[PDB]
């Protein structure tokens, strides 16, 4: 299979790199529009309780589009807001662009509309020093995609009313930003990491076309990946942070395959083989463990797909995807140009661009030598701090999305901030009573008051008027709602954010009047039923993903402790580095440094970390063990079968270590704080798993079962030689 594809992709190698190259061209222009094809939904799970509430309250009372755009008006040269020239020139002007854009604004509305209003929540819309009044901005659209690319055509218009002295926030200006960050981040991935993935590969190779060209394979699998993604958007919604993950995931592992059979192929061509036999030896060795580290992955992916939530589904997609793509590239179009170039892979050295030994292996050899003469004064201090690493997990908070994902100083969240000090109390997240009689009769008002007693006995709601009678108010009707009589919604917010959990809890145990039941909604229950759910299916998604990498792991190694050790090593790092990131992004310790606000995480975003660790963990160790097993089958002492496996795979582990470090610390510089904490963690798990876990604590242990390592009941390693997998 491998035999026969490496003698077929050198034969016709300018067939398969004309064929692949032009279908990635192809891809990438067709992938260009998809950030005009995503979605910002799929946090949620659509099954919940608050869905459908927030469904049945929409439809009776109408989508809510006050808070689509506010805008704070500052008067210049310290007039105060009750200049009638200056009302007169900021109303024109408010008024032409709401002309020259039916299609996208239903209108503005204010104080600045009815100065002489007596309205008490109108006559609020100023502040009380005269000098800032704010409008709202509902747009059209029927969705929340919609909305925002409508608020995206009026942005660059409403920004010049009042001679740019207007301040844009609320839902779209800040949806605009947080999404807008994906192109940012992009461009580093493709500007600032690939010219320094270029460096670190010369580093590596020496030699400018084998450094090059993993960097290009990288390159090819983004572009195809895009067009993939974009394919894929045509069928099911596909969630906006599918992209970036796409450039950073697939590229470093695209990077990665692409090192590994170019480092193959060189080491072919030194040791005398021609550049067919090259060619074929590499896809024979390097091509399956390509292959095999693909398999991991996807089978580390796919457990993510029993979770509700529409983002978590599009990751996967983009995992998938990429990695299927980057090793099919890897084998196609890598093989035919080195098959081509030959051993011309190496001809141009440092003084291209310049224009345009014993000691270190005996070292390495002595390090692991001197790890297992004491390996107990190695393990036990490495298993201690390790397990004290996992004590910040105990303080994990969970939230959902909002301005302070964005860095403290950036100005779409300090106009957003800058509203909610001026304009007290017009902000609220209030958890929602969706009223519903089975009769369809209509919901009377005494039963309305039924319904606000009972909540009244729960305490921790917000009382701005001071007065219980004011609280649990009516939500507000728009007249695009139906205004079914059977369905009415009261709502108030909490005062601590942080207790919606318990308190969704002590309303859904409310006994509502006789005929009605009640939908609790509300952003804080979205959020908190798709934590709920997430968990309640993390147990059946962490049992899957740990059997299907062990059976995988067996498969490969031909022993049953192996896999079971390797399995707790990497419960180990996916723990550790766990608590580092609660210790980081919860508890804030990095965060002046770094520029990002402490805060919950975002629940779907664990389950992401989860097997993406776990992926990354089961794959550096299938390729590090092997090389033991693989010199213990052919006879050789258990310490020295960890020397070799330790020294033959040193260069290519930590080169590929290097190469992840590069593109994920590319990402930690995003200003979206949930790819920071992606990025970051990422970047612990490496590091942790090419030194601590690969040089310390895998020699170590290992050396504590002695020969038991390859223990395997031969029944069961007979189902592995009849595959050889
Ligand atoms: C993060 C912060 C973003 C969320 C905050 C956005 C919510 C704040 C927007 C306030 C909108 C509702 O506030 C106000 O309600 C009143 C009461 O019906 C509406 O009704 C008003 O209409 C117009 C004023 O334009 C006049 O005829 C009159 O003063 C009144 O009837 C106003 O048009 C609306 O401005
Ligand atoms: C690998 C990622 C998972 C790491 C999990 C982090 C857990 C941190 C525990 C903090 C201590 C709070 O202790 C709590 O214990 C209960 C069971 O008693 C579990 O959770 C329980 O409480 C939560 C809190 O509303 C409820 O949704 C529900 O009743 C149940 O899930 C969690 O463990 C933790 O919520
Ligand atoms: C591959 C191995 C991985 C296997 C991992 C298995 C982990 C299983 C953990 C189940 C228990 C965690 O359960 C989860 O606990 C957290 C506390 O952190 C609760 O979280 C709750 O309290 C916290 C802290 O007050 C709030 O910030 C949060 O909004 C609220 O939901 C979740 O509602 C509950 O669902
Ligand atoms: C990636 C996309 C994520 C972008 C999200 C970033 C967060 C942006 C800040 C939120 C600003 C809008 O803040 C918004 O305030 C309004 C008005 O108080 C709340 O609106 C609430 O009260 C109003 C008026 O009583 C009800 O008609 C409505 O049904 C209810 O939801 C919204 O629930 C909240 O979302
Ligand atoms: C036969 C006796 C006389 C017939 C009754 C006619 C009405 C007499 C009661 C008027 C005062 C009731 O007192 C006040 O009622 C209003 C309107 O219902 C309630 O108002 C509350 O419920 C109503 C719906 O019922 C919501 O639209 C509103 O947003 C919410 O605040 C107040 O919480 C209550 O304090
Ligand atoms: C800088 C931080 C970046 C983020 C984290 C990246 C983690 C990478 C750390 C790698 C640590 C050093 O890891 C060590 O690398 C050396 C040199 O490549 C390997 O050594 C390998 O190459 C050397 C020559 O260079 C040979 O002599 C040796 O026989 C061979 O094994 C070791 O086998 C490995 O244990
Ligand atoms: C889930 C996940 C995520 C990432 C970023 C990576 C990166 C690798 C990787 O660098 N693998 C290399 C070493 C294993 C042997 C074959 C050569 C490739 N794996 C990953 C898995």
């Amino acid at each position: 299979m491998f035999a026969w594809w490496g003698r077929t992709v050198y034969q016709f190698r300018y067939i398969v790199i004309g064929v692949m190259v032009a279908l990635c061209l192809g891809g990438g222009v067709y992938g260009i529009s998809l950030g005009n094809h995503v979605t910002q939904s799929g946090f949620y799970d659509e099954g919940s309780q608050s869905v459908a509430a927030s469904l049945i309250g929409d439809e009776v009372y109408g989508r809510d589009r006050t808070s689509h755009v506010v805008a704070i008006l500052t008067p210049p040269d310290d007039k105060k807001v009750t200049d009638k020239a200056w009302q007169k020139k900021v109303t024109e002007e408010l008024d032409q662009v709401v002309k020259d854009h039916e299609d996208q604004i239903v209108g503005w509305v204010g104080w600045l509309k009815a100065p002489d209003t007596t309205d008490p929540t109108v006559s609020a819309m100023k502040t009380q020093d005269l000098r800032h009044t704010f409008i709202s901005i509902p747009l059209q659209g029927d969705d929340d995609d919609e909305i925002l690319k409508n608020y995206q055509v009026v942005e660059p218009e409403l920004q010049q009313v009042n001679g740019g002295d207007i301040r844009l926030a609320g839902l779209n200006p800040l949806a605009s930003e947080l999404t807008g960050t994906i192109g940012e981040d992009q461009k580093r991935a493709e500007v600032a990491a690939i010219p320094l993935v270029a460096v670190v590969l010369f580093f590596v190779f020496g030699t400018v076309i084998a450094a090059a060209l993993p960097a290009i394979i990288g390159g090819l699998a983004i572009a195809g990946a895009l067009g993939i993604m974009r394919l894929v958007a045509e069928f099911t919604p596909v969630h906006f942070f599918a992209q970036p993950v796409v450039t950073l995931i697939g590229l470093g592992i695209a990077i990665d395959y692409g090192l590994f059979i170019v480092s193959r192929f060189r080491e072919e061509i030194a040791e005398g083989y021609d550049t067919e036999a090259a060619v074929r030896r590499t896809v024979m060795t390097s091509g399956r463990t390509v292959v095999f580290s693909a398999v991991i992955i996807v089978a580390s992916s796919v457990p993510l797909l029993l979770f509700p939530q529409g983002f978590l589904k599009s990751i996967t997609y983009a995992i998938i995807a990429s990695v299927m793509l980057a090793a099919i590239l890897s084998i196609t179009v890598l093989a035919a140009a080195l098959a081509i170039l030959g051993p011309r892979v190496d001809a141009l050295g440092v003084t291209t661009l310049l224009k345009i030994e014993e000691v270190e292996r005996g070292f390495w050899g002595r390090l692991v030598n001197v790890v297992m003469k004491r390996p107990i004064a190695f393990a036990a201090p490495i298993l201690v701090v390790m397990v004290l690493l996992i004590i910040p997990l105990g303080q994990l908070s969970l939230g959902g999305i909002s301005e302070k994902y964005l860095p403290p100083d950036n100005a779409v969240r300090q106009s957003q901030e800058q509203f909610d000090k001026l304009f007290p109390g017009f902000r609220t997240e209030p958890l929602t009573l969706v009223m519903k009689r089975e009769d369809g009769e209509p919901i009377t008002d005494a039963q309305i008051a039924d319904m606000r007693a009972k909540a009244l006995t729960v305490s921790g709601f917000t009382d701005p008027d001071n007065d219980p009678e004011k609280m649990w108010k009516e939500r507000p009707a728009n007249d695009s709602g139906s205004k079914d009589p059977s369905v009415r919604v009261i709502q108030n917010g909490l005062e601590n954010r942080n207790d919606a959990a318990k308190k969704i809890d002590e309303l859904r145990a409310l006994q509502p009047p006789h005929g009605i039941e009640v939908f609790v909604g509300g952003t804080p229950a979205l959020e908190q039923d798709s934590i709920h759910s997430l968990f309640d299916k993390l147990p059946l998604m962490a049992l899957i993903l740990i059997v299907t990498t062990t059976v995988l792991m067996f498969l490969a190694f031909g022993s049953v402790v192996l896999p079971i050790k390797a399995a707790l090593m990497s419960a180990l790092t996916l723990g550790s580095t766990m608590g580092i990131l609660t210790w980081m992004f919860v508890d804030g310790h990095g965060s002046g440094l770094m520029n990002y606000t402490p805060q919950p995480l975002m629940a779907p975003m664990i389950g992401l970390i989860i097997a993406v660790i776990w992926g990354l963990s089961t794959d550096y160790e299938v390729f590090l063990v092997s090389r033991m097993v693989e010199a213990r089958e052919r006879g050789m002492s258990t310490a020295e079968a960890i020397r070799i496996g330790t020294a033959t795979t040193g260069r290519l582990i930590t080169g590929a270590a290097l190469i992840l470090a590069v593109v994920a610390g590319a990402f930690v510089f995003s200003d979206l704080v949930m790819m920071k904490y992606l990025a970051f963690g990422l970047l612990i798990a490496l590091l942790l798993d090419a030194t601590i876990i690969r040089m310390f604590l895998v020699p170590a242990v290992m050396k504590l079962l002695g020969d038991d390592c390859w223990w395997a009941p031969r029944w069961m390693k007979r189902v592995q030689e009849k595959l050889g997998l």
